[PDB]
């Protein structure tokens, strides 16, 4: 367009700093002058009949743009539902944008996907958010359901910790055809405004995209009202299809595109700046994730210096991978360093004492596994004015596992302090830590401990691991002592019954700490999903903790750990 030209990448960054420059002014008059420029009707949303069809009165499917179903002859309204074609760009109705399908709707919104041939649902909604219903369920728990017409079979369960995988099948009324469907929920988006970080989004994205059969019918895209995540979905999508044969960006023409195909398609300013943030993003990383046999042979790429570059392939994706409650004048104690600090929305919350202002602070960032949010806690190596807080921290989070990956003492120097007792108890502030057994294995040492409550009188037991076998300088050669070592832990998590955070720790808490928690997820993915992405696992880590993985050396063993254990 003349007013709105296309954004070639390499000028995005400038681009959308000129959008965000003064309080995103240029953004907020970017987004505020979008008009499709056209008059629509909606006279089917409207009927009588159809009225109680839409979970908004106010978000209504144009009539241009709906998606028709068959009607059901002698049901006048039959052939309506709460739907709408969405152009990707160069794709004609690539998207059907609906609502969030009503207890009355259920049967309507299989029939669309069965007449439509769509074979990918997107849901880009939890159920309940804040207490209130943003969607009903409209598949069965287990087993076989029918809505309608259309007998739903769910044949399969994938519950990650930002989003869900249900596999479907489809049986219509006596028709001898199966349609396979595959249904993806994004779980993680906030209950207010959009992710800090698109990075979780994009990997949801990504599976989506693998997972969408080329031949099938337009994907099905909802959230609640189908306008506002569901927009951002599609045009990320759009966009990311763009740049791959274009190598440009224009997120102001295809949402003005969307509006002209569904009301309120981006429904809000904040939701078009993260489109441009998720953008921007995937822009600068590009494709990391590797198959199962093909590690070794791409390991063996990034091993390498390349024609014409300078450091080896390991090296240069290395380099691709690059809050104020905490930095108080008070907490200039607290740290171990003071360029190492939690970020705010994932740093763990210690209840304040009664009197004691600014001593709710713990340099402790909270940390998603591959199946839970929050399976992790990443903090420093305490200290001897840390160590109390520490203790302290464990006790409020129901962490009752600890991970130390340093030894107290590295290359004549301190890397931790000992914050436990070894031959008597020790009170610490309102805790006394009891040294119950203590088992020296070949590559790490298991400490039993048993915390009481000085106030409440309760006791827990707390089961800590060090690992002994990490080299003073560098990385181990063989990752066969730490991947048995990252398996005891979590053999150990389950089998004692123990529902809390496993707390995790090295010297900063970022370096072998952001290894143990990589090598956690890349392992437990490779045996399911039988790819790996270290690369995004290590940017994921990052959004919730800063600097995460500190090193070239272990970023490269995160790669030697994973082919070895794909050996074994």
């Amino acid at each position: 367009m003349l007013s709105h030209p296309p954004i070639p990448i390499t000028d995005m960054a400038e681009h959308m700093e000129r959008l965000k420059a003064n309080d995103s002014l240029k953004l907020s008059q970017e987004y505020e002058s979008i008009d499709p420029g056209q008059q629509f009707t909606w006279e089917h949303s409207n009927l009588e009949a159809n009225k109680p069809k839409n979970r908004y009165a106010n978000v209504i499917a144009y009539d241009h743009s709906r998606v028709i179903l068959q009607p059901l002859e002698g049901i006048m309204g039959s052939d309506y539902i709460n739907a709408n074609y969405v152009d990707g760009y160069r794709r004609q109705n690539a998207y059907i944008a609906t609502q969030g399908p009503l207890p009355e709707t259920f049967g309507d919104f299989w029939r669309m996907v069965w007449e439509q041939r769509s074979a990918t649902v997107v849901m880009m909604t939890r159920l309940e958010e804040k207490s209130r219903i943003k969607c009903d369920q409209y598949w069965p728990n287990r087993g076989t359901e029918t809505y309608g017409f259309i007998q739903v079979t769910l044949l399969d369960t994938m519950e990650l910790a930002t989003f869900c995988v249900r596999t479907f099948s489809l049986h219509k009324n006596g028709s001898s055809e199966k349609r396979e469907v595959r249904h993806f929920q994004f779980t993680a988006w906030p209950d207010h405004g959009v992710p800090e970080y698109p990075t979780p989004f994009l990997a949801f994205l990504r599976r989506v995209k693998t997972c969408n059969p080329p031949d099938a019918g337009p994907i099905v895209v909802h959230c609640s009202a189908g306008v506002g995540r569901t927009g951002c979905f599609i045009v990320i999508d759009a966009m990311l299809e763009r740049i791959k044969t274009e190598k440009t960006v224009d997120v102001y023409g295809h949402v003005t595109l969307m509006r002209s195909q569904r009301n309120y398609m981006v429904q809000t300013e904040d939701q078009y700046g993260f489109i441009h943030e998720a953008l921007l993003e995937a822009v600068g990383c590009g494709n990391t994730e590797v198959p199962a046999r093909s590690l070794y042979t791409y390991i063996q790429k990034l091993a390498q210096v390349e024609p014409g570059e300078h450091v080896t392939g390991m090296e240069l994706e290395f380099k691709r991978l690059a809050f104020i409650t905490a930095s108080l004048p008070c907490n200039k104690f607290k740290n171990r360093l003071v360029n190492i600090l939690p970020y705010e929305s994932s740093r763990v919350c210690l209840q304040p004492i009664r009197g004691v202002e600014g001593s709710d602070y713990i340099n402790a960032s909270f940390i998603d596994g591959y199946r839970q949010q929050k399976a992790y806690i990443a903090t420093q190596g305490p200290l001897a004015e840390t160590t109390e807080d520490f203790w302290r921290a464990l006790w409020e989070n129901n962490s009752t596992i600890v991970v130390m990956l340093t030894k107290l003492r590295e290359m004549g120097r301190e890397k931790c302090h000992q914050y436990w007792p070894a031959e008597r108890s020790a009170r610490y502030q309102y805790f006394v830590v009891d040294p119950m057994a203590e088992y020296n294995m070949p590559q790490y040492i298991l400490r039993e401990f048993k915390v009481t409550d000085a106030r409440d009188g309760q006791s827990r037991t707390v089961r800590q691991f060090q690992f002994t076998d990490w080299p003073e300088q560098g990385a181990p050669k063989s990752g066969e002592g730490f991947i048995d070592f990252i398996g005891q832990v979590h053999k150990t998590k389950e089998q004692f019954g123990q529902d809390g955070p496993i707390s995790v720790h090295c010297s900063a808490g970022v370096g072998r700490t952001g290894v143990f928690i990589t090598l956690s997820i890349v392992l437990e993915r490779m045996r399911y999903e039988g790819v790996v992405d270290i690369f995004q696992t290590v940017k994921v880590l990052r959004t919730q903790r800063p600097a995460m993985v500190q090193t070239e050396d272990e970023y490269q063993f995160c790669f030697q750990a994973a082919l070895e254990y794909l050996g074994s």
